[PDB]
DNA sequence: GTAGACTTGGAC
DNA sequence: GTCCAGTCTAC
């Protein structure tokens, strides 16, 4: 889940939990709990608090309670669902929040990579993992200048720069590949080699790509140009789409539209 | 920077 | 059976 999917989860989940009061917290896989370290303390402190809201920062979900904020990162496969506490749980359910009205918020995660941090609302933004995140892509804080400032000061590929949550937050493998294609830039090239003209266009395609994705509720998979299409013809020039590895990850691109 | 880990299931 | 799918930490 990248920014578009997490934003979709946020909008759907909020009306289902706002106003509900936590009666119990059950944890079946302790390692997901990062702070406080003791999973027993994590559970005890939330009991009695009511859900006041749900926000998003980068790829993180921020559950706003009475005094605390629960910061959740879904990583690769984490997922949330609301259901009746009288029914049996689905496989791979690792954390459950039971509400006083008989309902519950279930957290599933097959690979167990997700993390959960709890801090007082006022400390959240100044403590890890939210402290060092870059600006939100769909806000005035993200501008060509910001990208250029970070770009012209590193030898790594442009794709590595965009995957760095401290440069800009919310972009993942799918939308980095799609944005680079639309801007017409090869992923594996030095970020320092990009021109003012290139950086500006990229900034523009990034904003437009992530914006459209949210409106379509995320993967919008019918609107992908390169991700997952290795071997198939380019939708604009017809050249077969290629796949290699860059920044330690699968990377898709068109050798003709991208330079 | 391209790995090395954490950890489970589906494709071929 | 072997290859593929967002951070942290490390040769
Ligand atoms: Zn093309």
């Amino acid at each position: 889940p990248e920014l578009p999917e997490v934003e979709t989860i946020r909008r759907t989940l909020l009306p289902l939990i706002v106003g509900k009061t936590i009666e119990d917290v059950r944890i079946f896989w302790p390692n997901i709990i990062r702070h406080p370290r003791d999973s027993e303390a994590f559970a005890a402190r939330m009991i009695g608090q009511t859900v006041r809201g749900l926000e998003r920062r980068g790829k993180f979900l921020k559950f706003l309670l009475d005094r605390d904020a629960l910061i959740s990162h879904l990583r690769m496969e984490g997922r949330y669902a609301v259901a009746s506490a009288l029914e049996p749980l689905e496989p791979h359910t690792h954390v459950v929040f039971c509400f006083t009205d008989g309902s519950e918020l279930r957290y599933r995660d097959v690979r167990k990579f997700g993390t959960m941090h709890v801090y007082a609302k006022e400390e959240a933004d100044r403590r890890p993992p939210l402290a060092e995140l870059g600006p939100e892509p769909l806000s005035p804080a993200f501008s060509p200048a910001v990208l250029a400032e970070r770009a012209v000061k590193t030898k790594r590929s442009v794709k590595a720069l965009l995957l760095d949550q401290t440069v800009v937050a919310g972009f993942g493998n799918i939308y980095v590949d799609e944005s680079l294609f639309r801007a017409g830039i090869l992923p594996g090239r030095p970020a320092a080699s990009l021109s003012s003209k290139e950086i500006e266009r990229l900034h523009e395609e990034m904003v437009a790509t992530i914006g459209e994705a949210v409106m379509k509720g995320g993967s919008f998979q019918h609107h992908l140009y390169v991700y997952g299409r290795q071997g198939n013809p380019c939708k604009r020039c017809g050249t077969p789409i290629e796949k290699t590895v860059v920044a330690g990850r699968g990377t898709h691109y068109c050798p003709r539209c991208q330079r």
